């Protein structure tokens, strides 16, 4: 055994990871007010003399707002049924728009339907990467990213996964009441009578302090996926990412004297969506938004 007599670990923006090895580091943070959606990307480029290929470490965080509604439904007739439109899915996708350019790692992997996700994307000088389920207590690597999110009564779903593009899904699973555990396709799911027959829309739907952040607030995206680049190959690539939701619409109907009555109307809106444009120089090392927004 020589674990003893071993080379130090620590021997010796741009941030040097190694001999011969450097990340650059690179943000764009691109919002829509008429989306409700701030993208917060981190683009590394690592960049090692002893790995053949350029390669971007991809990190999407920022916002989607659930965009959750409460209203009068408009017409003769509807004076009583009110109309709730919230988020059944959260859509996060990268999409690459270049034959250059392809996908080799993607966070989460796999489907996960714990309310923390918390996962490692490390990296060691000559190409490697790994991934780990967890954050702390890993490999020795010489470069990490790590996703976190919180996904209270969702699930997250690995929609699409290859080498030209990502989709994750974090969809409605199962949600507590305070008349027990109801799944996100119960009709019933978030209806109650208001306290009066004048009572506003708001009021025909359970209050914030039983609504989960993903229907309350909305979603705090945490995902990574790492573009590879063939050498030789055009200095330029594009890609594409996407964050949005489907929508589903909750009626609820007042019978004063009999109690409510629901409908549902699911993926009522769906693959609603921002989607933003980049391009990735990997020459330069620099990221720039097309069309912008
Ligand atoms: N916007 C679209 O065309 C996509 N969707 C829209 C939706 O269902 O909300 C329908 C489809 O094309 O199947």
């Amino acid at each position: 055994s020589v674990g003893l007599i071993a080379p130090l670990a620590s021997p010796i923006n741009i941030e040097n990871i190694g001999d011969g090895a450097e990340v650059i580091k690179r943000t764009e943070d691109v919002s829509s007010k008429k989306w409700g959606v701030t993208q917060n990307v981190q683009f590394d480029f690592v960049k090692d003399k002893k790995y053949n290929k350029d390669a971007l470490i991809v990190k999407m965080q920022g916002f989607i707002n659930s965009r959750t509604s409460f209203s009068d439904v408009k017409g003769s007739g509807y004076e009583l049924t009110k109309r709730m439109i919230w988020p059944f899915q959260y859509n996060i996708g990268l999409t690459t728009k270049d034959p250059n350019v392809s996908l080799i790692n993607y966070l989460p992997k796999n489907k996960i339907e714990t309310t923390d996700v918390g996962q490692t994307l490390g990296y060691n000088i000559g190409g490697n990467f790994q991934s780990a389920p967890s954050i702390g207590g890993n490999g020795s690597f010489n470069y990490s990213k790590t996703i976190s999110y919180t996904q209270k009564s969702y699930v997250s779903e690995v929609d699409k996964q290859n080498s030209k593009s990502v989709k994750w899904g974090v969809k409605a699973n199962e949600f507590v009441t305070p008349d027990g555990k109801k799944s996100a396709h119960d009709r019933y799911l978030f209806v109650q009578s208001p306290n009066g027959p004048t009572g506003s829309a708001r009021e025909y739907f359970a209050p914030d302090n039983q609504l989960p952040p993903l229907v309350q607030s909305g979603f705090n995206p945490s995902f990574i996926t790492t573009l590879s680049h063939e050498k030789g190959s055009s200095d330029t690539s594009e890609f594409e990412i996407s964050y949005g939701r489907n929508l589903d619409i909750t009626y609820a109907t007042l019978f004063p004297r009999t109690g409510i009555y629901a409908e549902r109307k699911h993926n009522a809106f769906v693959n609603r969506n921002f989607v933003v444009r980049y391009e990735v120089n990997w020459k330069t090392h620099e990221i720039k938004v097309k069309g912008h927004n």
